[PDB]
DNA sequence: GTACGCTTGGTGCGTAC
DNA sequence: GTACGCACCAAGCGTAC
C-alpha cells in the first residue's frame, strides 16, 4: 500500500539538487504532470509512486532509465 | 517516448514464469489493470511503461520493489 | 483466459500571475 | 514557481463467458 505526499516528492529531487524540469525529464515524466503531484492537485498513479520510491532508494535508477 | 506493446508486456512476465496475479502483485499493480494492458484495451501510463522496461532490462528491479 | 460497460479522477496541457 | 479550467481516456473494476 505505497503512497507518497506532495512534500515527499519535492524532497526527493531536492536531495538530488534537481529542478522540477530536470527531474521530470530524467523520470520520463511530463513536467506539468509532476507539477500536479508536487502542488497536490492530483494523486500520482500507482506505478508513478513505485517509481518515485525506487529512485529515492536507488538513485542510480535514473541512470538505468536513461539507458532504456 | 518509450512505448511497449501488449505482447511485449506479456513476455516480460513470462520470462519470470509468473501468472498475471503474481506479477501484478510484485509490481504493486492491480491485476485487472494489467489485464487491460496485456489485452491492449488501454495504453499503460508513462511511469508504468518505464517500470516495465526497467524490469525487462534488470529483473532484480522486482526484488527492489519489495524492499519498499 | 477472453471481452465490454461504467464511474471516477488522473493526465497534460493552456492560461494568468 | 503559484493556481484554475478543460478534454481526453486510463484505472480498476463488475459482469458475462
Amino acid at each position: 500500500e505505497l503512497n507518497i505526499s506532495p512534500d515527499e516528492i519535492v524532497s526527493i529531487r531536492e536531495q538530488f539538487n534537481m529542478s522540477r524540469g530536470v527531474f521530470a525529464r530524467l523520470l520520463h515524466t511530463s513536467s506539468r504532470t509532476l507539477e500536479n503531484w508536487e502542488q497536490g492537485r492530483s494523486v500520482p498513479n500507482g506505478q508513478a509512486v513505485t517509481l518515485l520510491k525506487l529512485v529515492q532508494r536507488h538513485p542510480e535508477t535514473l541512470s538505468h532509465i536513461a539507458e532504456l
